[PDB]
């Protein structure tokens, strides 16, 4: 069937043979799942193996190294060994690129294993249950009645059949781009070619509900769904700080490497007088040194790390849906957080309640009761004085129960697979449903009721006696909700009424009378305080009760007189109200929450609670959690909304740096509160479960949503805790601080090692020593030192003291002033200590000719004063092996100083990072290989080192870690 939106409601239901009330039969489903199918999309596009490889080679620093292997391939085509130059530049570009793809792949496998763990549900009306029940989204088929309410994600494609709120509002941005939400209706839109945005009696799979509650008929599932047809269609702040460093570093290399080509312009004797052949060889060196000095693996490591971070986060059950959100989480200096569903288990049960007992003047006693039942199950009982009572004996309790049943958008739903009761709709409203089951104010025989019909059994006895004509949906500005009811019994002594529940402070202002069991009397000021005081110690008490009031309108307007189009008129219609009673709820803090406030205070992160609840309740939970001490003075650290607006901006910006608790706060104020916290240069993260945290979740630099929370809240946030495990946030912060720490050690290794590679070329030129390396050797120390050894730094373990330092400010220079000195001082030695390897053979070593120092400086001059020395000895391949080995081993040793920033090699030993070992062995193996295997030393121009040379190679290398160890000591001891 096509063009559902042009046909009327009666037409679309008769097409499937369903009625709106009872829904779809068990036979009807299996037939339609045959003709249509499971309501899902198949497999995924994912990534082909080649796309991952190609985006790796798209990068400035990797292109230039490809060219230097084309140059080295063009020149090697005229050599009449030079063919190894391009092959060995290709080698380091392929090692560093292989690790990046493996991490990307087996992390991609991790996010999809987590996202598709918990099965999406959908509320339907089928004939096996007289009540609403939630099934898997996939077993929904074109035909069955679907119910949706605020925060819900639309599970299929639905023709609206009746809105239960006065208006219904939808966020269709995923499918239409519409940033703002939209309204809907049930009448038919006749334009049959109408685009999706003008299909206004329709919902679409994938979109969310911004406000209201409705139900409709499913018209298309699976791939025939409006969003499923389009299935085939289709820079972090550190990376930008790193790319600025990537270009500006190559600038000084180009200079240093053009310099290295001008200094040796005089040398040409060994080339055959051809300055055309003389200057070709050094363009090969300026390229070889440029290749060697360039951090080729810098790009491949950044994305390897963010890939590894998403892997570790999915293992902790956190869906990361925005790649820069883990890095940003490191610099977080304040963590705003919702209360009810986020800091709190969101598992409610009414456990206290009261109606009025008698009112005489300013005096008044009240009947308090206690209800048992921690969970949502409708099993439990009602005590007065710790003994059970029949609630039908107290008239005011009968009314209290009427208001909870009829002013309720929610119901209980028995999950026969799990054997529990779950909430259809919102927690608060469910706790009232579960309460009218425990009260049973009409003495109705629940003897033989299935566990399914036990959930909403007594709710229906009330609903049978009252036709609910309309309902003035709950709005977070008037903090209440109303319902228009008319008794099914004829009208003579019974009339219509409104039934009101909401925040007690605001409801009781609009209460001008009080119901005393079966009678009504005017509201006095002595009774208002009996109530507000009971509310106070309910919320400051041990269970930190969350509580609301309940009132009845005894003379409401008529259905016609009421103007229901502007929501600002709802509060006007709930005004001459009669107080009935209050209920007190239950809501434990999540178990791991308290220990997280302690770990964040310790890491320099302020946590602030933003909530809409009572201030008493709010502060009382900050005392349980530990935001406040059990005896702290919260007089300037905790404000309601109105108390923060009635403030001078001098002492209102004073509050935004000290206060740790903002209560009675609307979705705008949370957004404004984050705004203030940002204007003080603080990276804020916001944690929310519900529809009122959505404006605040976008505003924060990181928004974190709860897994069991609404879809409208997950849609607004960069990370999702599938767990509900609040400790993951702190772990996510530790991971983000761990990634930034690891870029610096990578920098500290490549910068310190490779300045030495340059310092030693600008040294042998200064002393007129014979040149120390040939292109094919610099391209070997390049491959062997700057490749897998450097990339392995991305797996360093966290600093032993990583979560006790405060957050670092992103408005810094990447590299400190001291750090720059530390790079040079080590690499200054590295260049020096490898030139002395060539000098050691030439003078002090027993195996080399003890040539005079004068003679080595002017070795070109050889022969009156340089007499006694053979001439060809100066180009022996002995000093070139002796330096190239010291380089690779010095660089290997200096690769171990990059395990931690200042933790010495004893507190953090080299076996905490196993992979950095495997690379140093592989490169030392590769070096040992071209140094000892049969035909290889000829290509690289090296002599196999004997046994005692290495004891002088080591004797020169190990001092490079003794140097940095003393640099590390001065770092932490200041
Ligand atoms: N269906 C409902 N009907 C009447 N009142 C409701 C209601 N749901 C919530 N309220 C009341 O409105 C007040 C403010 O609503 P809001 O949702 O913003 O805060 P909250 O405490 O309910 C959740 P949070 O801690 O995430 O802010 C609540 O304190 C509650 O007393
Ligand atoms: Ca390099
Ligand atoms: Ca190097
Ligand atoms: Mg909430």
């Amino acid at each position: 069937m096509e063009n559902a939106h042009t046909k009327t409601v009666e037409e679309v239901l008769g097409h499937f043979g369903v009625n709106e009330s009872t829904g779809l039969s068990l036979e009807q489903v299996k037939k339609l799942k045959e003709r249509w199918g499971s309501n899902e999309l198949p497999a995924e596009e994912g990534k082909t193996l080649l796309e991952l490889v190609i985006e790796q080679f798209e990068d400035l620093l990797v292109r230039i190294l490809l060219l230097a292997a084309c140059i080295s391939f063009v020149l090697a085509w005229f050599e009449e060994t030079a063919f190894v130059e391009p092959f060995v530049i290709l080698l380091i570009l392929v090692a560093n690129a292989i690790v990046g793809v493996w991490q990307e792949r087996n992390a991609e496998n991790a996010i999809e294993a987590l996202k598709e763990y918990e099965p999406e549900m959908g509320k339907v009306y089928r004939q096996d249950r007289k009540s609403v029940q939630r099934i898997k989204a996939k077993d929904i088929v074109p035909g069955d009645i679907v119910e949706i309410a605020v925060g819900d994600k639309v599970p299929a494609d639905i023709r609206l059949t009746s809105i239960k709120s006065t208006t219904l509002r939808v966020d269709q941005s995923i499918l239409t781009g519409e940033s703002v939400s939209v309204i809907k209706h049930t009448d038919p839109v006749p334009d049959p070619r109408a685009v999706n945005q003008d299909k206004k009696n329709m919902l679409f799979s994938g979109t969310n509900i911004a406000a209201g509650k409705a139900m409709g008929v499913v018209v298309a599932t699976g791939v025939n769904t409006e969003i499923g047809k389009i299935r085939d269609e289709m820079r972090t702040p550190l990376q930008q700080k790193l790319d600025e460093f990537g270009e500006q570093l190559s600038k000084v290399i180009s200079l240093i490497c053009i310099a290295v080509w001008i200094i040796n312009i005089g040398h040409d004797p060994v080339h055959g007088g051809s300055w055309i052949r003389g200057a070709i060889y050094y363009f090969k060196i300026a390229v070889a040194l440029a290749v060697a000095a360039i951090p080729e693996g810098l790009p491949a490591v950044i994305t390897t790390c963010l890939a590894l971070g998403t892997r570790r986060m999915a293992k902790k059950n956190a869906i990361v849906r925005s790649l820069p959100s883990v890095e940003t989480l490191g610099c977080t200096s304040v963590i705003c957080s919702d209360k009810t569903g986020t800091l709190t288990t969101n598992q409610m049960s009414v456990c206290r309640m009261f109606i009025l007992d008698r009112v005489e003047g300013d005096t008044c006693s009240l009947n308090e009761f206690t209800i048992t039942g921690s969970t949502y199950a409708p099993i439990g009982e009602v005590h007065k004085d710790d003994k059970p009572v029949n609630c039908h004996q107290y008239d005011g309790l009968v009314e209290l129960a009427t208001i909870c049943a009829l002013c309720n958008d929610s119901a209980l739903d028995y999950n026969e697979a799990k054997g529990v009761y779950e909430k259809v709709g919102e927690a608060t409203e469910t706790a009232l449903t579960c309460l009218v089951e425990k009260m049973n104010v009409f003495d109705t025989e629940l003897k033989g009721l299935s566990k399914i019909e036990r959930a909403n059994a007594c709710n229906s006895v009330i609903k049978q006696l009252m036709k609910k004509e309309f309902t003035l949906e709950f709005s977070r500005d008037r903090k209440s909700m109303s319902v228009y009811c008319t008794p099914n019994k004829p009208s003579r002594t019974s009339m219509s009424k409104m039934f009101v529940k909401g925040a007690p402070e605001g409801v009781i202002d609009r209460c001008t009378h009080i119901r005393v069991g079966s009678t009504k009397v005017p509201m006095t000021s002595g009774v208002k305080q009996k109530i507000m005081s009971v509310i106070r110690e309910w919320g400051s008490g041990s269970d930190t009760l969350r509580c609301l009031a309940l009132a009845t309108h005894d003379n409401p307007l008529r259905r016609e007189e009421m103007h229901l189009e502007d929501s600002a008129n709802f509060i006007k219609y709930e005004t001459n109200l009669t107080f009935v009673g209050c209920v007190g709820m239950l809501d434990p803090p999540r178990i791991e929450v308290a220990s997280s406030v302690k770990l964040c205070r310790q890491a320099g992160i302020r946590v602030i609670m933003i909530t809409g609840d009572n201030k008493g309740t709010a502060v009382a939970i900050c005392r349980r959690i530990g935001i406040f001490g059990q005896d702290e003075d919260v007089t300037s650290k905790a404000f309601t909304g109105r108390e923060f607006d009635e403030l001078n901006p001098s002492a209102q910006r004073d509050a935004c740096l000290n206060a740790r608790c903002f209560a009675r706060v609307e979705p705008s104020h949370k957004s404004k509160i984050v705004e203030f916290l940002q204007s003080f240069d603080e990276i804020t993260a916001m944690t929310g479960d519900g529809v009122n945290d959505a404006p605040a979740l976008k505003k924060a630099e990181i928004g974190i949503a709860m897994g069991s929370g609404t879809a409208v809240a997950k849609t607004a946030s960069e990370m999702v805790l599938a767990d509900d495990n609040f400790s993951t946030i702190v772990a996510a912060v530790e991971e983000g601080r761990a990634i930034y720490n690891n870029m610096k050690q990578f920098i500290r290794y490549l910068i310190s090692s490779n300045v030495g590679e340059v310092v030693c070329i600008f040294l042998t030129a200064a002393l007129g020593f014979p040149e120390a390396l040939i292109p094919v050797q610099l391209l070997w120390v390049n491959l062997v030192t700057d490749g897998l050894p450097a990339t392995a730094l991305g797996f360093n373990p966290p600093d032993l003291d990583i979560m006790n330092k405060p957050p670092r400010n992103p408005k810094e220079p990447l590299i400190s002033g001291w750090l720059f000195f530390r790079y040079l001082a080590i690499g200054c030695y590295v260049g020096a200590a490898t030139v002395g390897a060539a000098a050691w053979w030439f003078i002090a070593a027993d195996g080399g000719p003890r040539v005079s120092f004068y003679q080595l400086s002017h070795f070109l001059q050889c022969n009156p004063d340089f007499e006694g020395v053979d001439c060809a000895i100066f180009e022996s391949p002995y000093p070139m092996t002796m330096a190239l080995s010291v380089l690779v081993t010095i660089e290997m040793c200096n690769a171990l100083n990059s395990l931690s920033e200042n933790q010495s090699l004893l507190r953090m030993p080299p076996w905490e990072n196993i992979w950095l070992v495997g690379s140093i062995c592989l490169s030392m193996s590769l070096h040992f290989l071209i140094l000892y295997v049969e035909p290889l030393p000829l290509i690289f121009q090296i002599t196999p080192l004997n046994v005692t040379q290495w004891l002088m190679v080591l004797k020169i290398s190990l001092p490079v870690i003794l140097m940095d160890e003393t640099l590390k000591f001065v770092a932490r001891n200041y």
